[PDB]
């Protein structure tokens, strides 16, 4: 029931904090993944936060609500890390305090091939001239569209429910390039060359999960116990 | 010279274009390999999808380097949305040759293999519920092709001039069916969102074969340069 300039406020407000690093005055690439594995942790805290107040989210069962999360975390935290790293080419800003060239990269097997495709979605959006409204638009669309091919009456009834808001984030990005100034012609160009990022973004989510599973650590998905834990607040 | 195509233009070139729908090699009289059938199948396939992109409009005018590239990219996606399109009228099965219909039950005769034909199914029910006109599906994959691989300044901004222009040419497809301007972005949203998942799907797809620890996966460069025919 919101206008497209509610949804937009609304997606504003929810936004997430940018974390530090932590302080000790130095850098070592034996320590890098350790850094990078905290900040992630932390983030996704704030990220469940951050769901619960994308409109039309907590109106899902809980179940779902963890489906989609399962599906799109990495995602989001890639597309929050490609922002943030926008305005500074040739670096990804992992924390302000954590800024990370490609060949800091290299010290980590396997590492340097996702570093480069973060970099490369860096400067797709700066050649773009991405705007933060547009940007948490697509951050909602990738949360509500990530998991909803892979979810009964029930589930008929959240599918319906997820299109629909996705339909509304459709029209709000719809909006925002109108008022921006954009034709008719750029407006429909524009909303097309903003979801086929999503699909690299996607991309580089399986990629990178294939990448933190060949490190062989205790774990590298947030457990449906996790995501519901965390989600499931009394 | 291509983009001076109009959206109807862009249209004919494209359902021109189209490839043929192949059969699977097996004797039909003898007793019923699944990956063997299919292997041979998607190599076949491969070539004909060689030959359609070099029609998709401003496709040749890059490189041959860069046409490769494209299709080391795209060449799964391509072969899944096709599945997915020619699956559609058939709920509950993937019909992967005219003579090659097979449902769940049939690809959990290969390991790793049933929960790839699930997101396959689940996507041709998604084109069939969205109704997907053919018209719309030669936009898709076409859009597959150009786009699948432009993150790896001139060719590329040729690349999304053409993509661009299959943009225009798709919102210009559902104008003449009568949606409302909303109901058109709304549209074009929901076709492209499916792309993701598509992408999807050749990732998982991608995982699923190279753990079969077959003979080889991708194409080679020399193999798809050697396709492309060059003059
Ligand atoms: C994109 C990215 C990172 C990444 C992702 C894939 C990859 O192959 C290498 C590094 C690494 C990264 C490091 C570890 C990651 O997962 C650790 C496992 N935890 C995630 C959930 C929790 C239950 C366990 C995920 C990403 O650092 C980041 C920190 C951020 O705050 C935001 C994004 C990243
Ligand atoms: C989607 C699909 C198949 C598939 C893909 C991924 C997967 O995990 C399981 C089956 C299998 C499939 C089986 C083998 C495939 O690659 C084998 C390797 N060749 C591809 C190019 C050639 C140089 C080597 C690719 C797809 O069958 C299909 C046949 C088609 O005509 C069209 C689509 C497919």
């Amino acid at each position: 029931s919101l206008t497209a300039d509610q949804m937009v406020s609304a997606l504003l407000d929810a936004e997430p904090p940018i974390l530090y690093s932590e302080y000790d005055p130095p850098f070592s690439e034996a320590s890098m993944m350790g850094l990078l594995t905290n900040l992630a942790d932390r983030e996704l805290v704030h990220m469940i936060n951050w769901a619960k107040r994308v409109p039309g989210f907590v109106d899902l069962t809980l179940h779902d609500q963890v489906h989609l999360l399962e599906s799109a975390w990495l995602e989001i935290l890639m597309i929050g890390l490609v922002w943030r790293s926008m305005e500074h080419p040739g670096k990804l800003l992992f924390a302000p305090n954590l800024l990370l060239d490609r060949n800091q990269g290299k010290s980590v097997e396997g590492m340097v091939e996702i570093f480069d495709m973060l970099l490369a979605t860096s400067s797709r959006f700066r050649m773009m001239n991405l705007q933060g409204e547009e940007f948490v638009c697509l951050k909602s669309i990738i949360l509500l569209n990530s998991g909803v091919y892979t979810f009964t009456l029930k589930s008929l009834e959240e599918k319906d429910h997820i299109h629909r808001v996705l339909d509304k984030i459709t029209d709000t990005l719809i909006h925002l390039m109108a008022k921006a100034g954009l034709t008719l012609q750029q407006q429909h160009q524009r909303l097309a060359q903003l979801l086929l990022i999503l699909s690299h973004i996607r991309h580089m989510s399986n990629k990178g999960m294939e990448h933190l599973y060949s490190m062989k650590s205790k774990n590298v998905v947030p457990s449906y116990d996790l995501l519901l834990e965390m989600l499931d607040a009394h």
